[PDB]
């Protein structure tokens, strides 16, 4: 994959909006993931009992984890594909400790796209959606290659 500089700019321009309310984006993303693909909730021992959207919005622990996820993702996107150093510790933990399959990274990618549409209509048009899709796909493909370098099938 090779994104155009334009595509990267579309990505980073919408990312600036995410940065204006990182915790709100993070909550909405994790909640949308858990709603759309409930099996994913089982991966979080401390959260896995939460039932309703309002319950999840009140979890300080879920909100903190959202920030943690989006901070790491932000640093990776800003590398414009030159993210081997940032991916390594993340592949390590997600392959070996959390045991997350690549398909669940696909599920969270869908949730990111939904939330960006939900919070930023007018500024998340087809072109920005396409560029964000491509950046997230690159991320997932590169993680999957890292898993295999560690000897794991993601
Ligand atoms: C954009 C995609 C993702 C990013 C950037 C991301 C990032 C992170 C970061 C930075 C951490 C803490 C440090 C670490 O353990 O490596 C973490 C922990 C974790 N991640 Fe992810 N992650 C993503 C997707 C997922 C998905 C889809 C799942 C499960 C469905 C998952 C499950 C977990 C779990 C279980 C932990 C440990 C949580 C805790 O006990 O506090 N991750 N992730």
């Amino acid at each position: 994959m090779v994104l155009s500089e334009g595509e990267w700019q579309l990505v980073l321009h919408v990312w600036a909006k995410v940065e204006a309310d990182v915790a709100g984006h993070g909550q909405d993303i994790l909640i949308r993931l858990f709603k759309s693909h409930p099996e994913t909730l089982e991966c979080f021992d401390r959260f896995k009992h939460l039932k309703t959207e309002a319950e999840m919005k009140a979890s300080e622990d879920l909100k903190k984890h959202g920030v943690t996820v989006l901070t790491a993702l932000g640093a990776i996107l800003k590398k414009k594909g030159h993210h081997e150093a940032e991916l390594k510790p993340l592949a390590q933990s997600h392959a070996t400790k959390h045991k997350i399959p690549i398909k669940y990274l696909e599920f969270i990618s869908e949730a990111i796209i939904h939330v960006l549409h939900s919070r930023h209509p007018g500024d998340f048009g087809a072109d920005a959606q396409g560029a964000m899709n491509k950046a997230l796909e690159l991320f997932r493909k590169d993680i999957a290659a890292k898993y295999k370098e560690l000897g794991y099938q993601g």
